[PDB]
């Protein structure tokens, strides 16, 4: 589904610096690619990183990855493959979690992502992620998890 951005919602530079797990997205990528995590860097107001997952095909590979901004919006870029490739919109920004949404090759009606700070969100987090998601006209039970990650026994 298509969000309703925040009106003047800012993405103050610097925010996305560090690791972050790559965990629950509408639609479920899950069974495309998993174990997703992301490590940025600041350039200015952009970013350069890496991105790692587990490929059905490759196993563990690495990604580097260019960010740039341009108010709540940035360009994601992958070096060495372009299917999430995209202009995406920051929807949320939180100490332990941030949303964005854009429409790459891979899922080009929409897809939100939500990155987290913890491999697995306690459950304060998760519902602070809810509520974030019902401000912007998204809804929780319509994302799915990474299910390769193990957060229970
Ligand atoms: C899920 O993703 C995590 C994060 O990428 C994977 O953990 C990483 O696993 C690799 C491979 O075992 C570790 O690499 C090793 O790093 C050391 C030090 O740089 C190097 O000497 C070794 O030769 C190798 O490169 C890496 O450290 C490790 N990171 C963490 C934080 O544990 C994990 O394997 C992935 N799991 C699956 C099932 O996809
Ligand atoms: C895309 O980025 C990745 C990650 O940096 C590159 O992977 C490295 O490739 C070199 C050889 O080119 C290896 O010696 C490194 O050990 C690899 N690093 C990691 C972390 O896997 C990859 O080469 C890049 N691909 C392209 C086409 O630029
Ligand atoms: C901001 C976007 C975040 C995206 C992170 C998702 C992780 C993507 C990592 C690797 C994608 C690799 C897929 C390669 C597809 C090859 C196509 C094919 O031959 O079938
Ligand atoms: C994703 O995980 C959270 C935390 O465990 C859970 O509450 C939620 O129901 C999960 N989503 C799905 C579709 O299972």
């Amino acid at each position: 589904k298509e969000p309703c951005p925040p009106e003047n919602l800012q993405l103050t530079p610097r925010a996305l610096v560090g690791k972050w797990y790559l965990r629950t997205t509408s639609p479920d990528i899950f069974k495309q690619v998993s174990n997703i995590t992301e490590f940025y860097s600041a350039h200015g107001n952009d970013y350069y990183g890496t991105v790692t997952d587990y490929s059905p095909e490759y196993g563990l590979e690495a990604h580097r990855v260019n960010l740039t901004v341009s108010g709540r919006t940035l360009k994601f870029y992958m070096n060495d493959t372009h299917e999430y490739d995209s202009k995406y919109e920051i929807l949320a920004v939180d100490k332990d979690y941030f949303i964005f949404y854009g429409h790459p090759p891979a899922a080009p009606s929409g897809l939100a992502l939500i990155h987290y700070r913890q491999s697995c969100p306690k459950e304060d987090v998760i519902k602070r992620v809810k509520k974030a998601l019902k401000n912007v006209c998204l809804d929780y039970k319509y994302f799915g998890n990474d299910t390769s990650v193990p957060c229970h026994y």
